[PDB]
């Protein structure tokens, strides 16, 4: 009625001049891209709106030490590889555990790794890799470790911020042309300032509580808030379980999202699906689903149909 029309006009112009995603209603549905990189948890895939991480964009994952942020990034690497993609890992922390990575699903033998001497070398190497057009995904671990050459040579300025700014300006173009996704891992408190604005997605990762089973703790409940999202409405959160030595529990998230969506009924201790019992307690239901890969797949598909998550 002349009011909604003027708004839609304004929206359309903003969108034309600054890009799709420049303005959104929080209640909007995301439009579905051709391909995305799934994260390993359907809860997180849903919270991102497009069913996984976007291609050709910068992603920032941040949070305290031992929050699980590296685990999330390694599942993204696993899934990209599993679909025939190539991955590179740019490492200034020297903390990577390849045995752990291997259990998550990473093909470590094919993983490209660089351990550069300086912050500028790290970003320039990242840049040359992206411009090849041969990479699906590169992870930089981490932003805080990217020390500028001047500092390493011992010659003050706030020039780590200037280094990120220049690098990100050059890198954003190459990513969009190439279809490559870059994940930057960051700690919680210099160069994060530019990252905040260049990133299309920003995820805040936190440990919520320890998952106990008897005397020993078997993992952690992890919460992720998507504080920035240019591809779908921001501010959604997801919870999921990271099991020690195993990574993100795919099956656990299928159960949680299963009950949430009313596809899996829960008597009390009993978990039910389509007139059959999955198990008594989350852990039995979880194990039932790992042992029965076919019913896990079916529940996944039905949740993705019910929410409109494309292929």
């Amino acid at each position: 009625p002349d009011r909604e029309k003027a708004l839609e006009l304004a929206v359309a112009q903003i969108e034309k001049s600054y890009g799709k995603g420049s303005v959104m209603r929080l209640g909007d549905e995301a439009r579905q891209p051709i391909s995305v990189i799934p994260t390993g948890s359907i809860a997180l895939d849903v919270a991102l709106g497009i069913g996984g991480l976007p291609r050709g964009r910068v992603i920032e994952i941040y949070g305290p030490e031992s929050s699980g942020k590296t685990t999330v990034a390694l599942h993204a690497v696993a899934n990209a590889q599993a679909a025939g993609g190539v991955a590179a890992f740019i490492d200034a922390e020297h903390a990577l555990d390849p045995d752990y990575a291997k259990k998550l699903g990473v093909d470590t033998d094919s993983l490209l790794v660089s351990q550069p001497d300086t912050g500028e070398q790290a970003l320039e190497i990242a840049d040359m890799l992206i411009r090849s057009g041969a990479l699906d995904i590169v992870v930089i671990d981490s932003v805080a470790a990217l020390v500028p050459r001047a500092e390493l040579e011992g010659e003050h300025v706030g020039l780590q911020a200037r280094l990120m700014s220049q690098a990100l300006r050059k890198m954003t173009g190459a990513l969009n042309n190439s279809g490559t996704t870059a994940i930057f891992i960051n700690q919680l408190r210099t160069g994060g300032k530019a990252l905040k604005f260049y990133a299309s997605v920003r995820m805040d990762v936190r440990r919520v509580e320890t998952l106990k089973d008897g005397t020993n703790a078997v993992g952690n409940r992890t919460r992720v808030k998507v504080v920035k999202n240019k591809c779908s409405p921001p501010f959604k959160q997801a919870e999921f379980d990271i099991l020690y030595g195993k990574g993100i529990s795919r099956e656990g998230s299928l159960i949680d999202m299963g009950v949430d969506q009313g596809l899996i009924r829960k008597s009390g201790a009993w978990f039910t699906y389509e007139g059959e019992q999955l198990g008594q307690g989350k852990e039995n239901a979880r194990n039932f689903l790992v042992e029965n890969a076919d019913v896990a797949d079916e529940i996944e598909k039905k949740i993705k149909e019910k929410l409109g998550i494309g292929a």
